[PDB]
């Protein structure tokens, strides 16, 4: 059984050799990349939503197909968001103890994953209504001006399936210290990170957009 | 026993001829692509060139193509990284489609640093003016006279720049592709010999799935 206690996921599963063999394995530390100043090309369609479900390696809290994000002419809808603690994507080796995913698919099966990192500081409303379900404020969840990091990557858990669109966003979120720990509770006070991957220099853009 | 024809050994079914070859059909960043959607980006400069003419330690027909061999004299200096230029070789029609766009050549420059890690370059062909570039391997197929490695590429390129795989079996990734927009040109007859010398048999692996591949514009001088 896979977990994130002290390389070896390949083994367990044949499904999973992938994540040895791949070229594009997620996370990475993003250190080299490329600044440009097009249009975002990334339009967000979220609401404020109560979940499917919410239940827990990770913290994980699912959604109906009822946010979406647009991106160069295909629609790809919201499934659910999940955390990683410590944050999984390293930018020039800054880490934050706290990670948000938001995981889409699109009509051809291609995946889209929505990463940001949490800053320990003032209490986040947003976390509340997880933990009838509270619903989420999605629209109002994310930043207004998003800096953000895009690059082809993997599922950072098995099968590591690659193929996956990452916007790893500059920003950081706010979170209290005490609300910190909780999810860290939450999560068996066992870290879900996996480490950084082999990175192949990977062609990296730097880029913004506005998701409200 | 692959190649490019529609029996059993075509690219449709590459990943059933050897377990090495799979990669071929699983594999996400799989070249080649159409390039019609990227990202413009300062021009750093990221890449630099550092070429003279070469005479081929071997010109051969081998898997398809025209293959020219080096010594390790001609170089690629990638962000403070150096690729050696192992070969050139060619593919017709172009393999990379750019903006949905097919040219009848294209040729590759296939380097390998320390690390073993790939860098190929791809620039394309269109009917034209003969070139003097070219000759001197349409003969040494027939030492070998030197090639203007110097001289081959246009002074001021655009190109496109993207993580991708090989274009034959084994089909391998982590392969940085360069991809010029500019075309070089060669004569009619020209391009029948180079066909003639590769056979009659096309050798271009057909578009492959995209996976929202980020690809980004950027130009250089190769002189
Ligand atoms: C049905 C199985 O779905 C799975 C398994 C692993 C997995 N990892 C992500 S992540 N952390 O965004 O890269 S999403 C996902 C979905
Ligand atoms: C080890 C044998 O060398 C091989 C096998 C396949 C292969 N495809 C290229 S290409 N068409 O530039 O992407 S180069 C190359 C070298
Ligand atoms: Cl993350
Ligand atoms: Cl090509
Ligand atoms: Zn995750
Ligand atoms: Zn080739």
């Amino acid at each position: 059984k896979w977990d994130y206690k002290n390389h070896r996921w390949d083994k367990l599963h044949k499904d999973f050799e992938v994540c040895k063999s791949g070229k594009s394995q997620s996370p990475i530390n993003i250190e080299h990349y490329y600044h440009t100043q097009d249009k975002a090309d990334l339009q967000f369609k979220y609401a404020a939503s109560k979940p499917k479900a919410v239940f827990f390696h990770t913290l994980k809290a699912s959604f109906e197909p009822t946010n979406h994000i647009n991106y160069r002419g295909h629609d790809y809808v919201l499934d659910n968001v999940h955390f990683h603690a410590p944050m999984e994507f390293l930018i020039n080796n800054k880490t934050r103890p706290l990670s948000a995913h938001f995981v889409h698919k699109d009509a051809k099966g291609r995946l889209l994953v929505l990463a940001i990192g949490f800053e320990e500081g003032k209490e986040n409303p947003n976390l509340d209504p997880i933990l009838n379900f509270k619903e989420v404020a999605l629209d109002a969840f994310l930043p207004k001006s998003i800096n953000y990091y895009h690059f082809n990557g993997s599922l950072t858990a098995p099968p590591c399936t690659e193929g996956v669109a990452w916007f790893v966003i500059e920003e950081p979120l706010e979170v209290s210290a005490k609300q910190l720990a909780e999810i860290k509770k939450r999560m068996k006070n066992s870290p879900n990170q996996r480490p950084v991957q082999p990175d192949y220099n990977t062609v990296i853009i730097k880029s913004s957009a506005e998701t409200r």
